[PDB]
């Protein structure tokens, strides 16, 4: 099965960061979500309850990104793939993308960041 | 086989989506369609006919995300993918992907959708 | 005098719109906006208070764009470009520009809009 | 009065062309229509009475573009602002802006074409 | 051996197609090329002779994309492809990617063409 | 008069350069050419010949550009603002830009560059 | 006059700011510098000498974005403007364009700044 | 497992090259750092010690394209693979992507380059 479902660029401005002073400015997160789910009943039906809404699916990365300051990135992703499939048994699997644009790095780059794929249990 | 044929980036204007009030202004929608489809013959005898005209293959997506409206983009993917594969036996796999890069979503996100890959029967 | 401060395309989503069903979904609106402020002294001190503060304007900007839902782009402007004089006497000019990317304009284009400069009184 | 309307990179496919050939096949078109307006009473009243409707300001530009065949981009230009100002007193002055990307220019270059202003008689 | 040569982006005036009005006045094509070989030894060394050189890769592909005219994109991948395998050993496998941007298709797409991975014999 | 004719992102690769090495090697040159002609009569007429040819202009632009291997950015752009000129009576005056977005300059930036307005005598 | 001499998109990670936690972590401050020069004896003779070095200019321009941290970026746009005129002669004026497209503004905008235009005395 | 860390799109000005112009110039190199991980401890825990730390991957990257002058990308790209997998454990694998977009070579592409994985033994 290789039907997914995707939010792309969604962008916070959170203030995550193990250095104290990021935790205090703060920046711009951006977050990319690809969860695995069958798709072709919600194809063949037209029906949106037998897919998975992304407007809430919006709603709880929101709501991580946008909450409580934390240190990594690796807790945030952790967080939103723990999240989601706890709330949604269509989704056999998900996957988080979360980019730091601009950190503290004195350099020139596009992005740093991390990226995890947790299976549904 | 890795060959493949593919319209990028296709947008249409459509009234598509579960809100009455999508279905009333209506947005634009962003189609990737990639297809499977050995192409050595047509790239052996450099004859059109061996091979998968994609401005056939646009003319069938067209038609349908330009069609009438629908709820989910499940279906038009769907709609999208069963339509090639009943058309083209070159066809051995098609694969659908459907932007809504501003759908009725309170927030920045670059753009939210679905993909489906349909193998041909 | 050719001094200014500028922001660059703030991005706010609002449910502003002459269309019922453009107030009910909402949409992005993207936002310039230009002062005419001498900077010389500023940057002849090097003192914040001897200039115009940005992230204030954003404030302004911000507070006006994620507010009660108007008609008109027009009317957003003028409550910014006149907000944003009222309260600081070293702006002697504001100019506002505001996009609408996605309008329920069925086409392909890149974005509508206005612009209007107010000078200071 | 530096105030304006804008309508940008509004793209249509059109016929087009002094060549037979680009007639034929045809290619894609980008159009930037800017129009000088007072916008302050709109900005006071909110009243889209008070304004010039761009909805309808791109339903005179797409009829022209994707109407009969033409030769020039010089008279694609000048058929849109004459129509414009013929139907718009509140537009002081049009400038019209057409760039053909792919032109038959053998080369590597972003764009080719035409603008001009022309204001209300 | 997941190691990769590539030359990205690279665009061509030429006038392939199978449309008489295509091969008259010609259009850009943009070719991705990416070509399977060992850099250890190279990366070991730091000899370019230990590795397959670029430029030299790119003088292929131009050569015959900068050619007489054919009608298929499949026919001038598959003229690449087997071209690049002919003349390196050290390439274990070759994928040529053609994009027409602008094909004679009346609509609004990034792009249209085909794919082909070639493993060499 | 306000009316023009471009030729935007032209691009080529010459062997200029006041650094030996850069004669050698050679790099990518950008040029934007915006000439001052008043297109009503072609508007008006749609008559090609009541106007200025742009791909005889990229012809000019390029020969040049693609020429002999000169010392600076200011004698490419001086020749070619010359060129087009003395060969067209209703350009009233040419504007030549030249970016070298790859200079032997050791730092990240977009682009170095020049810039001519010469008005036709 | 209307010749120029540009560099535009500079970029450098320098640790100015009015924030304290702005001089601890630091950001990246993209440059644009347009100057005022007559480019007509050096475009006629081809003599760098004729002219102003950008190369040169760059490095005016780091040794200030990568010197000490100020507090203002009319602080350092000032001591860049001023530093130009003070070294170079044929520089009529100058314009210098910080942009912090990072600044510690909780929200979604692509960049603040400012920019100043010093005449060379 | 399939998570990562990365850090993409970082840049550095360094005087690699086979062609003796080409060290004596220079150029701008492109890099893409991909690191296999397990960051599920880190992703519970929320520990930085329980994962690793790209602003020092970073430090490794930069010490190597901007040290030494070599001759190949495949020199570079081990020794960053090479140098990241002997200082951490954690990384199961390492993947190096180099991009050179301005090579010395006549024509018109994105860029060329070359990509290693190296899994940590
Ligand atoms: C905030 N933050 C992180 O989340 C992080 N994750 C890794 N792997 N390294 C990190 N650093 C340095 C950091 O500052
Ligand atoms: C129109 N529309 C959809 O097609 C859709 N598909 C999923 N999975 N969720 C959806 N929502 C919320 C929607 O409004
Ligand atoms: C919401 N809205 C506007 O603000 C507006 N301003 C002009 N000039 N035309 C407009 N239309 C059609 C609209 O729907
Ligand atoms: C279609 N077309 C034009 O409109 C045009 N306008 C100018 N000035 N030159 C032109 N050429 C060469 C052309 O083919
Ligand atoms: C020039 N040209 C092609 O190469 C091609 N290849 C496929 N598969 N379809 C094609 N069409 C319609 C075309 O015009
Ligand atoms: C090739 N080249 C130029 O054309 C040039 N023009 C100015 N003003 N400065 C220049 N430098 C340093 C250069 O190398
Ligand atoms: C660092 N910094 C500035 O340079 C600045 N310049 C203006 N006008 N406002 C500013 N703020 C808020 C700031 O933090
Ligand atoms: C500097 N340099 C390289 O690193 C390289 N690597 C390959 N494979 N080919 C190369 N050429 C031509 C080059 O000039």
């Amino acid at each position: 099965m290789q039907d997914t479902i995707f939010l792309k660029g969604m962008r916070f401005y959170g203030y995550h960061g193990a250095l104290s002073a990021e935790n205090e400015i703060g920046q711009i997160f951006k977050v990319d979500v690809t969860l695995k789910v069958d798709l072709s009943e919600a194809g063949r039906t037209d029906n949106v309850i037998d897919t998975v809404h992304y407007g809430e699916v919006f709603e709880e990365v929101k709501s991580i990104m946008e909450g409580k300051a934390v240190n990594l990135l690796e807790h945030l992703a952790e967080r939103i793939a723990n999240r989601i499939n706890s709330q949604y048994n269509r989704v056999m699997e998900t996957k988080v993308r979360i980019t730091k644009e601009n950190p503290p790095i004195p350099g020139h780059y596009d992005g740093v960041g991390i990226e995890i794929v947790r299976e549904n249990k």
